[PDB]
């Protein structure tokens, strides 16, 4: 399945989408989002 | 949907953007990167 994570989304870098995100830890990941996510959404993400 | 796999960016290459990142095992590869990336950021990246 995965594990548990949570992080928050800082920035939407959409150019025709990805985020940065800052997980619990104070880390930063840029993934991939569907369209439809916001700055400021809590969102759950793996490995 | 595609694999999971984490890279660090290395150099951005704008020239009006692409980035050459490093992966989990030291393997380099350069991909399109929409604007906003920088470098030292942490991208999920797939096949």
């Amino acid at each position: 399945p995965g594990k548990k994570f949570v992080a928050r989304v800082e920035e939407i870098l959409h150019d025709p989408p990805v985020a940065r995100v800052k997980f619990e830890d104070g880390t930063k990941r840029v993934v991939i989002i569907p369209k439809g996510i916001k700055v400021g959404d809590v969102v759950e993400v793996k490995k």
